[PDB]
């Protein structure tokens, strides 16, 4: 168990940015940019800072050349420039590693705190930033895919409960989570924003990056990212959907970049903000919970995330989940899932929904 | 092949609707008004009476019920009253049955013939039909996924060619089809009223009743049906969607009836009206030729459909496709597909996409 | 005009109009950048435009010229000799002709130009180039894109007379405006199973009132118009963005720089059955053109583009001495209602919604 | 001015509920539920209380039957039992009529305090309330036209910069507003919740509420309320719209219940969470500022507004705004608005936009 600091706690607002590590800075600009629609707020030879529609902070994506693919940092603005003080201190209570830079990381953040989180992961916390133009009434530059907000990250860790109290005792709330009949924690996802999520926990092998959610205005919007894709040629770029979720019951889509990380696009789910909103919890064998239209959830979404990254740049080792496989209770030989509780019309037996 | 007949083809018009037999009218009932907000045109203890939002004819579907799930009849409307005795004039030439009823075989339709036609499908032609009222501004009974157009019906039958020849000789135009480099043509998709389809034939053994289709006016009311049947726990009759087709270019969703009649949800397919409109033909290892997305197929979509009756309202008999099968060379154990043609990555073998 | 002993030619559909414009970058800009259509072909006199699902050649052709005004509105006919029959019927009509084996514009091959009895510049044709159909181009898709052309509207003095004319040449009215004293203000005509492929606004004519483009949803409208206020020409959008009560369309329309007005339309309904039933609106029902009562502006019913004839020179308008539509609705004597017999929601001597004729 | 109390400020969550008086209570409910679809949590003979489809606390709309038309009150959700607390303190600071109520002034919540503001609104700040079934995934009762959360307020004050202070001071950050170059502010946008507003202060006569909004998912749930309008002919009580807001970037629609009070349907504002959110400053003569479409402000708009109450129940005396009209300055008959800064080109002198004139 991670404990409780004395430290007070830094008041997080909101995901701001994901610095990711890419092997061919054109291969990626063109799906960021061209397939994509990100706007750039910055590039040069060795790194492109990207914006959503309706930021004013100077990026949401940094996409930093680099010899092996990995998240290098998750980012979380906080309230005050105090609050970096206060991330300082209760991470450096917690025995993390970290590092400080007055004048930032990446370009257009200034005093910044990169820690090694207690699960492995690289979080940034950061309150200075470059404004630029808020694109958020230029119609004239609106994709029919527009990606309009970052919405926010998922993360793979072996132990969920042990990384849920941590991030509670952060400040993080949990809305929505994954459980089953024995006492096993599959997912979790918790928010400071007043959506469903900052960030997310999903169990696996880690620590490694599930994905980056970026938000659309509509679902036309994600239609027309598949649709896009299809014109392309690059329908095996899809991964899993278009969809409706259970969990945070929000239209979505899963897509791969070119060095495989994977980048949800979502919409629609609800608001969070009071503090005794009503948490919500699925059986790992509902087959309505990841996607509510009962469409199978293809098994390489289970097992596949990204490599992260040490403050040394290093990719971090890769500690192996005990706990029962979400994929292997549901979709596996041995698995199980329900349309209906208690009835076996729509229930599958070791195997996957729809055939 | 079915010979063309010296007789005149009936002129028609477009679908209409079509005559389901189910085994549980309350149950089938739920479905189809409660569920997808079909507009009752008529009712009692034996049948339903269905129209879509913008229908002024009596109703785009029936349901009977009786002992054995089945499509009873599938109706055309023609253009004129004498088109019905040509279409009579035109199946005798054929050497079909045919039975003509000047009162009609359902209420709100006049005198219509219905035939067993060369491929053993029960269709219907009439040109009389009761007007009701018209509700494609009637607002305040739109549903969030309301039906507003029947769009099409879809037939299993053996022999693609076959079928194709008999319905371009009744004025059908080819608008897209599936064909491999060895000449097999796996499905063709066929028209009257200046869509991608009135009905389309998928090769299979026949006949038997692949499904039938309305429109939505938008992409999000397809979604919403989606959404409803999540939320009454009945996803398990979600089959195949909700996706982007390749060929029709449409906006899809497969969902299944208390009987296994399967329904399709459509929307935003392009106009077909001139008379050289481009054919568009796609290769049956394209993976983006029903989906665009490359989502897969289930084999149920390929391998379930419903029987069909004969005249006397008896099963008929299913004859076996004796071509190559679509299941078998895309997704069984010898099967492939691509997502771009001659590139081994994407590509998929001896196993579905994704 | 008396119905010829000659077969009307089978008619397909509207195909493409001919604008005249005085300035063809700036046409340009509106057209391609600001509306996203398709370019098949462009010159230092003309530009011809496509929209997204279109095969045919073309459905805009600008050309560069010294008045603006419409110079063809082009219907597609259903084979080669159609454009023989239509020759020999607008003959009979008495009307002047000229027929061009190889096209009057490029892509469009034997073509029939008349001006017809209303005064209009119409074209039959058959022949025309297939191009790349673009309607899988998502990777080109805007989220404001056009997708067809789907109607023309004709302003001219006497509806009645054009309808007969119309109804002759096989079109089928739709939908009308009448009132109670037995006034036509306006109808709709169908060819291809669509409320129109064109229409009559009674008014002084003959002028052109606009083209219409469709799109697939109503969001591609909405956008059209959050594009115009980024670009700062808000101002060009002339009414709406709307659910019509005739066609049941949701619609808007802008002005291109030569003021032509152009109509985005979608999600009309289907009228290809032969008893399709006709719907007439009462002209004082504050509902039949915007469906929630939003005020008709003025200049929708004041304005609209010249014509040509086939010199190039600009027709002659003829005044309508029927009864005006925008004055007995919004005039300073009009009235229109929200329903029927009701004085609570009913406006006199105003428009709807608390505005009166700037 | 109103000073900055030394005692604190309560935390405000968001805008939770208003009550309104309505005189007809079945005709209300028609309006509210049968054309509008919100979802009843309680009714009686004297009121109906009604959700939207997301919520999970009791209400976002209370009906009280009563003999003058008006908001009773407007409520915020503050985010601890110790916050009601604080409110009091607050108000008790800054001189006003307050009452406490522990078991609430309305079904479904708890301990209460209601308060005359400074600006003479109704307001209530509550923490405790009954939570019910969150419809969120209820898609089998999902309406073409479905409003999915309340939104925000706007009311209807004199000297919006007076306000505003007392807004801020309270917690609140502007987000956006309308200023003219002669010191002259004419509306503002404030929140607690990270959308662009949970009030929102519009000049002119008051105190009276100008609206309450609530929020659909998408720009085609608001077109289906216009066109379920038309369909019931009802589309006199449309009273302006649809469009899309300049201030705020939402698609919007303003409608009239039975009573005259104003609601708004609102999507697709954008996030104003982070706490140095950029303010932005709309000219009063840019006529995109509040139809981004250019489309022309009815005068009603300006001019027409709900009565507010007191804690007696009695309408609150209106005082009369002395600053500039919106109305005046933008469509009046010296009024002055333009589609490009300093061009004449799509300008509008002494009349709206798009061909009209004044009434
Ligand atoms: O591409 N396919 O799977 C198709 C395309 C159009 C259809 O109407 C259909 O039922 C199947
Ligand atoms: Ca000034
Ligand atoms: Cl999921
Ligand atoms: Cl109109
Ligand atoms: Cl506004
Ligand atoms: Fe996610
Ligand atoms: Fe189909
Ligand atoms: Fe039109
Ligand atoms: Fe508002």
């Amino acid at each position: 168990e991670i404990p409780k600091p004395v430290a007070p706690a830094p008041d997080i607002l909101r995901c701001a940015y994901a610095e990711l590590v890419v092997t061919d800075l054109a291969k990626s600009r063109n799906f960021y940019v061209d397939v994509l629609g990100l706007h750039v707020s910055y590039e040069d030879e060795n790194q492109i800072y990207l914006r959503s529609f309706e930021e004013f902070i100077h990026h949401n994506l940094v996409l930093t050349k680099g010899p092996v693919a990995a998240l290098k940092a998750m980012a979380f603005r906080v309230r005050t420039p105090e609050d970096v003080d206060k991330a300082e201190a209760y991470y450096q209570e917690l025995g993390c590693r970290t590092e400080r830079r007055k004048d930032g990381f990446v370009k257009g953040i200034g005093d910044a705190l990169r820690v090694e989180d207690p699960l492995g992961f690289p979080y940034e916390f950061f309150f200075e930033t470059t404004h630029v133009e808020r694109l958020h009434m230029r119609y004239d530059l609106y994709s029919a895919g527009e990606l309009v907000r970052l919405d926010h990250f998922n993360q793979v860790t072996p132990d969920v409960p042990r990384g849920r109290k941590y991030l509670e005792d952060l400040g993080f709330r949990v809305t929505e989570d994954i459980q089953d009949d024995e006492g096993t924690t599959y997912a979790a996802w918790m928010h400071r924003k007043g959506t469903v999520q900052d960030t997310a926990l999903t169990g696996g092998n880690g620590p490694r990056l599930h994905h980056v959610a970026f938000s659309t205005h509509e679902k036309h919007n994600i239609i027309q990212i598949c649709d896009k894709m299809g014109a392309l040629r690059i329908s095996d770029r899809i991964e899993r959907g278009p969809g409706r979720h259970g969990v945070s019951n929000a239209f979505y889509l899963y897509i791969l970049d070119p060095d495989n990380h994977r980048i949800e696009i979502y919409t629609q789910d609800y608001y969070t903000g009071d503090p005794d909103n009503p948490t919500i919890t699925w059986n790992v064998h509902d087959n309505q919970r990841r996607d509510w239209w009962g469409n199978p959830v293809v098994p390489s979404w289970y097992t596949e995330a990204s490599k992260v990254l040490d403050l040394d740049g290093n990719v971090q080792e890769i500690i192996e989940r005990t706990d029962d496989s979400e994929l292997e209770v549901t979709i596996g030989a041995d698995g199980f899932s329900f349309t209906r509780a208690g009835d076996e019309d729509g229930s599958y037996h070791g195997q996957a929904s729809k055939g």
